[PDB]
């Protein structure tokens, strides 16, 4: 799939990343994970506090409801369609998903 993630800098870096593979595990292999996950990606913490284009949002399985209690822990602003890293998965027909991640991730 055509993932795409937007830094704080405006610095752009596509990766692909696999069915079934979370865009957390493709980051610590592209270097953009270095966020400290602190659960270590077994969904525990808001460190992963990133932005999913409202368009893969909606597509992507429905983000659990331990990521929307996560979500209330985030350091930064929360959005109406704000996501994490390591609770959603990857797929090819949803290529093209533009993540966008902040300067405050804690
Ligand atoms: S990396 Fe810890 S909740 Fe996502």
């Amino acid at each position: 799939s055509k993932v795409v993630y937007v830094s704080h800098d405006g610095t752009r870096r596509e990766l692909d990343v696999a069915d079934g593979v979370s865009l957390m595990q493709a980051a610590v292999s592209n270097g953009i994970y270095d966020i400290v996950g602190d659960c270590g990606g077994s969904a525990s913490c808001a460190t992963c506090h990133v932005y999913v284009n409202e368009a893969f949002t909606d597509k992507v399985p429905a983000a659990n409801e331990r990521e929307i209690g996560m979500l209330e822990c985030v350091t930064a602003e929360l959005k109406p369609n704000s996501r994490l890293c390591c609770q959603i998965i990857m797929t090819p027909e949803l290529d093209g998903i533009v993540v966008d991640v902040p300067d405050r991730q804690w």
